[PDB]
């Protein structure tokens, strides 16, 4: 009834600016290939209707579900079948099947042109119309990242406004803007891959998967909070995420504000670090809570062995409520160990489960489970050795070299995967050395495992849409928690049948010389994957040889008088020599 006017409710809660930015973000994530101009028209239609409903909630159609009015507007796009083909058959369904149908067509890899920041243009547009400028930013990020966490995206537009405000008054605009745009881009991609994982985890493993993970993570952040408080916040947070992942962006933002306000209302029970956040306006306040540091572990917490090893009544407590007991173990263990990664803590709780499953059936269980922490130690040693061996590799070779060593590893593990994905994934895995290796001791394992989760999740998303490795299938779907170690344990796929040498990847036109350093690296790393797809067992000496000849060749032609001529006429020599080197 009254609150059947969901659209009026949302508009009242969020205010017009946020309402519109959220509706814009929604259209952009569902119809990633429509122009801004079109999306602005749809947002204005729905805002105008919301305003009619606010004035009068009994107006016709004002009682429809917000998500229904929104799906109806999507279906009312004339080019819908021309552009999105099958997507239009979504329209023939009732909700919530219609939406689940639309969501299915969200495109994780839409391959839209690269935005190349032209600072003077950016600044002319920003000066012309600040509000259109920000809209075009939301649209452009949102269409590229159809699962971006919508309220954070509103936040980024507000935050970076100060950028343009200061930078666009300067004469040397590009010196001011370009470093900041780079940093903006960094946060955005980080944020995107994080939200992508939250959505994949809900969709492929269930809401409970994301809850477990959140319980670990918040217990580290708010180690003084009570289990029941963590539980309340995680559930409310998981609803917010499920809503954003399902395209319910207004309800998602509305629920998040409520959560931010609840966390500020109760900060004394939660963390003293929250004081910084709580006098801020709503988007910054939520951002600031999402980013707050771990509070200090309180004094006087009993040793974990008191409740979970020494205690003679573990088996009783576990059999009486298996799930609460493990949840509680997870909370207790997480609060005391901010230095452990979330997934390591989840792996610890699973192994603990396994142990009690075995131990409680036994004659005398207490003797069996009392040494459980000795059993668990390997789950902490292995991530540690991973980090140790990889960080020395990274520092021995630097980022690009480290990327190249993972190119070799990953092509072997998953040779069926497409070369652009193996290059993209391997370059990100190597950047995990750049982001994590130099961090403090108590940050290295959380940082390493968290970025590995984000990048393997990106591999799983791409792969699940066009499956070509049974092994990558296995590691993606068998267990969210064991993804990283499942991937880590892969050896050369002995099932794989080598492809013939693909020469095009070792032959070039003159415009290779003109490429940015990154694109040049990508060309080389692409060649590298191709070497291995052809000869997965090539020796390091062969690979270095080929790649040294490759760089040598490009140098030589790029320095020629006739570049094209040297590439085309000499190019067959690199091909010939490369093959001779693989004999
Ligand atoms: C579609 C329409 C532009 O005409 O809305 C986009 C606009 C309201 O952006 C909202 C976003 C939160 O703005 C950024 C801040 C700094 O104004
Ligand atoms: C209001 C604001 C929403 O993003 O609060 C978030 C805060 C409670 O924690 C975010 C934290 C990093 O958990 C994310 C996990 C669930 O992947
Ligand atoms: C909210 C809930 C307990 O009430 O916490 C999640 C609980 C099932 O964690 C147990 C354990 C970590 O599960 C291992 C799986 C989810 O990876």
């Amino acid at each position: 009834d009254t609150h059947k006017s969901e659209i009026a409710h949302r508009f009242n809660d969020l205010g017009e600016e946020n309402f519109q930015g959220l509706v814009l973000i929604a259209f952009s994530q569902y119809l990633q290939q429509c122009p801004f101009d079109e999306h602005v028209k749809l947002v204005k239609e729905l805002t105008e209707f919301a305003k009619t409903c606010v004035a009068d909630e009994s107006h016709a159609g004002c009682d429809k579900s917000l998500h229904t009015l929104f799906g109806d507007e999507l279906c009312k796009v004339a080019t819908l079948r021309e552009t999105y083909g099958d997507m239009a058959d979504c329209c023939e369904k009732q909700e919530p099947e219609r939406n689940e149908c639309f969501l299915n067509h969200k495109d994780d890899s839409p391959d839209l042109p690269k935005l190349k920041p032209e600072p003077d243009t950016l600044c002319a547009e920003f000066k012309a119309d600040e509000k259109k400028f920000w809209g075009k930013y939301l649209y452009e990020v949102a269409r590229r990242h159809p699962y971006f966490y919508a309220p954070e995206l509103l936040y980024y537009a507000n935050k970076y406004n100060g950028v343009f405000q200061e930078c666009c008054q300067a004469e040397d605009k590009g010196a001011c803007l370009l470093p900041k745009i780079d940093a903006m881009r960094e946060k955005v991609l980080a944020s995107s891959a994080r939200q992508r994982l939250r959505c994949a985890s809900i969709q492929k493993f269930g809401e409970r998967a994301l809850k477990a993970w959140s319980v670990a993570r918040l217990s580290q952040k708010f180690p003084k909070a009570d289990f029941t408080d963590v539980t309340k916040i995680v559930t409310d947070l998981t609803k917010v995420h499920k809503e954003c992942c399902h395209g319910d962006l207004l309800e998602c933002a509305d629920d998040r504000a409520d959560l931010a306000k609840y966390i500020c209302d109760h900060q004394d029970a939660l963390s003293s670090k929250l004081k910084e956040c709580c006098d801020k306006p709503v988007l910054e306040k939520s951002h600031c809570i999402a980013e707050v540091d771990k509070d200090a572990v309180p004094e006087n917490l009993p040793p974990l062995t008191a409740d979970f090893a020494e205690d003679k009544e573990v088996c009783k407590n576990y059999q009486e409520a298996k799930d609460v007991f493990l949840g509680s173990f997870l909370y207790e263990y997480s609060r005391r160990h901010p230095e452990y990664a979330v997934s390591v803590l989840l792996r610890l709780a699973k192994e603990y489960e396994a142990t009690l499953e075995d131990c409680c059936a036994k004659e005398d269980p207490h003797a069996c489970y009392a040494t459980v922490f000795d059993k668990l130690k390997h789950l902490v040693d292995e991530p540690q050795n991973l980090i140790k061996k990889n960080c020395e590799l990274f520092e021995k070779h630097g980022e690009y070299g480290f990327q190249n060593a993972l190119i070799v590893r990953y092509t072997r593990k998953a040779p069926q995967v497409s070369t652009p994905t193996l290059v993209e994934i391997s370059r990100s895995l190597g950047k995990v050395g750049t982001k994590c290796c130099a961090k403090p001791e108590s940050e290295r394992m959380p940082c390493t495992e968290d970025y590995l989760s984000l990048i393997l999740n990106r591999l799983c998303v791409l792969h699940e849409k066009t499956p070509v490795s049974e092994k990558v299938t296995k590691c993606c779907t068998e267990s969210l928690v064991n993804r990283r170690p499942c991937f880590s344990d892969l050896t050369l796929d002995e099932t794989y049948v080598p492809k013939p040498f693909d020469e095009k990847f070792f032959t070039f036109h003159a415009d290779i010389c003109t490429l940015p350093d990154t694109e040049k690296q990508i060309k080389k790393q692409t060649a590298l994957v191709e070497l291995l797809k052809h000869k997965p067992k090539a020796t390091d000496e062969q690979l270095k040889t080929v790649m040294e000849n490759f760089v040598a060749f490009v140098d030589k032609c790029c320095a020629a008088d006739d570049k094209e001529g040297c590439f085309v006429l000499e190019g067959p020599k690199l091909v010939a020599s490369t093959q001779a080197a693989l004999a």
